[PDB]
């Protein structure tokens, strides 16, 4: 019970926790700064990691006491005993210094005001407010607040005074989430046999409760094993007990954004490292010597965008600037952008824009303009794109990762100062190019060295790095297709090793001749690089 | 009174029993385990199976006490008692540790809190949710709950800890309503001569309820046959009182999605059974080894379409890889895309998605992507679609299989990677094949074999498989003709067999000369083709 037992939040629970301990180790010399009592914490985001028990154990740390509020249950009980509660909560917060005022289910003690009909429950969230607003701020206590989002939150009370601070919920690593497996790990007797970190890493979309879970998936599957207080002892959570469980996962978490580094920093093709220079200098450079940029007088610009192949190494050229950035990386979907477009609903990805400004420094993957552009041709989003595009700042600089294959028809006012300046010519692969790429999809991949790849480069100096990949697949799929034979014959023969691919399967795949690369395209590419 | 009650819940009502019979059995070894005291049973489905008392069935099978909750009644009575009821409810799982806490009309209890206008109801529905987060987690009251849809149902209802689990409530099989029918024959005195099996397999859109209301039809045509305690040993539910029950029969459960297996598994047609064993590696080989897919270390991709002769054999060979995958299937119903197009409908076609997540492995026939484009040319649905082929992972791995005839004008990104990776240029059949469908046709019926199919099929190669179906529905309407004009001579001429078809009827549409076929559509399928 602490610190220790979340595992995925360092950096936002760290500076809660100093702005906390700032007033609950030295509340004297908090005073002698004297600069802000503040309490609100309004944790807006979904729960399932335990956020209200996150907010319990960070009392427990500072040793504050939890003077925590369950706002259903004050829904649940009639008035005034709701302002009786408010009056015991500020008594408390005057019994116990050390009160750690969590508000949980708090979108239900306050809903938007128009959606309000409850006089009485309105009644109820002035009162709240006023004791929000009625504050001495010597009684010590923080505001913790427990949302899903501040979109049902009153502006009134995401004031200043009744608000101080939020808090995101996020995305947990797979390393937190063997944090969490190793918290599940206190009366685990699992068999060793589950990785818990690549099974961790295949665990997204589901929350530490979903772990929880998935522990108790692979306990009912240990359970049918026994069938049938004497196989406890013979508790062995297995890999095969992992995978019921992960059969048995559903996405518990789907349906949401999330923001991560990638690890690829270039590692899987490079080529074109003038323009990562390019962006090392937007981004370190920026990130060591902003002086330098008030030395030279002139500001950092705001992003640049791709021509040429798109996503073929492109979209993990975005990933891998946000891992040569050590950064969080979101990328702009095209459904999204049809959904703006064609369903309507732009002032959300203003939403995510300004989550995006929560969540400063990050990396903006403005993909697909031209997708919505031929939709369109077949904008007012884009009104709102470039809207924001105007309005932010060089506070902590999110870059404008645009992509487009068919750029050429996009946007003047994105083409104009105030926006990106650059648009990358991403041209085909070298065949040394093509080789990184070769040895790229060798990784992950217990192929041999028995082929050739300098003749499959020079063979495929006319292939897509995304077709080199489907060729990778490909053979890959002809290799699990020779396993699956030698499986067939050994049950059908033996019962009653082939682990890499040969040069046979690459010489299929090259017989399989489909270039998928168009001329036009490329002639395309080239008169946009003569526009350019 | 058990778990032979019902028939046809097989899978999810043995994971929920064997949830639990792990704490019902051994509470000490659930604790001893202590993965998830979970007690959230969220049936959201349709009834008429008996749901509410296939969990009192459950609680009697398990020995545990159905404390049952009428959330109608809550409704009907005055707040506070039913406060004070759900404190009897907490008393009494207090009192009776085996207590199956049985929510019943739970939507009615819990709607939406925007359609909530009700202070007291949404008080009623706090108090309900703080008992249910008020829990100890140790008097072993499994909270079942009864819903239709979790559309109704309030999130935080729905969240961990107020939820754990939800139950849906399927198609019944035809066994299964044979079984059902067996139920209600504990006091039948059939006639032994009605099948209640191909009766049974024509009782689709009927519930159990509505077998009983069949078996009240029966019992009503008997009545009517007996025209008046003596002809109590003078029951006899004939065939004859199932047709009269069957013409009494509305469907009960009409407009709905089903999820189920076919039984034909290419013994319909076969050919391209190089695609089968493809789609036997993309089912069996990753249901057997997906550590081979580890080993070459490439995951599986997520569907194909198909480009040809469309639903003739096509819809029939999406029915046979769900067959030969022994797995349910679900169909892109053409009339539900004008319903997302033109009627502006597609977060239900995502709620459909995400109950195939529900109902994981399941089969995805996404049919009809050249009717929905052409009406569209003479999508935002579609958007939502590829957005859900990007949202799909490798948990069971419904596979997608598209469909459509003019194929050449769909989508670029379901062409591109993320989503469907194959378009079977699906022909039209050999003369083997026209025999093989020749062979399929005179299965389920009664046809001699004096005619010739080899030179039929010699003579209509150039004809569809549906153009040969309809060529067997006409020669058995010929059959049917002749049947009927015996029957007038006989009631004409006798009164006052033919049971097969000749090769008269045969020779009769072989001169009813129409070749559905057009040659320009095998033209654009070529195109297609060296497209490809």
């Amino acid at each position: 019970v602490g610190y220790d037992d979340i595992g995925g939040c360092r950096k936002q629970l760290a500076q809660i926790k100093e702005m906390v301990e700032l007033p609950l180790r030295h509340p004297a010399l908090f005073k002698a700064i004297g600069v802000k009592p503040p309490r609100g914490i309004l944790l807006y985001g979904p729960p399932g990691t335990g956020k209200t028990l996150i907010a319990r154990a960070v009392a427990n740390e500072t040793g504050a006491f939890f003077f925590l509020i369950n706002g259903p249950e004050i829904m649940s009980k009639l008035a005034g005993e709701s302002e009786s509660n408010l009056r015991k909560a500020f008594e408390e917060a005057e019994k116990n210094a050390p009160a750690i005022i969590f508000i949980d289910e708090l979108d239900a003690i306050a809903p938007k005001r128009e959606k309000t009909h409850g006089e009485v429950e309105r009644r109820i969230v002035s009162q709240l407010l006023t004791l929000m607003d009625g504050l001495k701020q010597r009684a010590h206590v923080i505001v913790m607040a427990a949302t899903n989002r501040p979109n049902s939150i009153d502006p009134a009370l995401r004031r200043f005074g009744r608000f101080d601070r939020e808090v995101d919920i996020g995305i947990p690593d797979a390393t937190g989430r063997l944090e969490i497996l190793q918290i599940h790990t206190k009366n685990m007797k699992l068999a060793d046999d589950v990785d818990l970190e690549q099974v961790a890493n295949e665990t997204h979309g589901h929350v530490g409760a979903d772990l929880a879970a998935l522990c108790s998936e692979a306990a009912l599957q240990a359970i049918r094993k026994k069938m049938d207080a004497e196989v406890m002892n013979s508790l062995a959570v297995t890999m095969d007990d992992f995978r019921w469980a992960l059969s048995q996962s559903n996405p518990s978490a789907l349906r949401e954004t999330v923001v991560e580094v990638p690890q690829v920093t270039w590692e899987d093709i490079g080529g074109l490292e003038d323009v990562k220079r390019e962006l090392q200098e937007l981004v370190q450079y920026p990130v060591e010597h902003p002086d330098k940029f008030l030395k030279f007088g002139m500001t950092p610009s705001k992003g640049v965008l791709f021509y040429g192949p798109p996503g073929c190494g492109k979209t993990l050229l975005a990933k891998a600037i946000a891992n040569e950035c050590q950064a969080n990386f979101i990328s702009i979907k095209g459904p999204e952008l049809l959904t703006m477009w064609f369903g309507e609903s732009e002032a959300n990805v203003r939403e995510i824009f300004d989550k995006a400004r929560q969540a400063a420094p990050c990396v903006l993957f403005f993909d697909e303009l031209d997708s919505i552009a031929k939709a369109r041709g077949g904008d007012r989003v884009i009104n709102q794109i470039l809207t924001e595009m105007d309005g932010m700042s060089t506070k902590k600089n999110v870059f404008i990762i645009g992509a487009t294959n068919r750029p050429d028809i996009i946007d003047p006012a994105i083409l104009r100062p105030g926006r990106l300046d650059q648009l990358i010519y991403i041209p085909l692969p070298d065949e040394k190019s093509r080789v990184a790429i070769l040895k790229a999809n060798l990784r992950k991949s217990p192929v041999a060295k028995d082929v050739d790849l300098e003749f499959l480069a020079k063979m495929t100096n006319g292939f897509s790095g995304a077709d080199l990949t489907e060729i990778c697949q490909r053979a890959c799929k002809l290799a699990i297709r020779e396993s699956i034979e030698s499986e067939i014959r050994r049950e059908r023969e033996r019962q009653t090793p082939v682990p890499e691919i040969r040069r046979d399967h690459f010489e299929e795949a090259m017989r399989f001749a489909r270039r998928s690369v168009s001329d036009n395209d490329i002639r395309k590419y080239e008169m946009f690089a003569q526009t350019l």
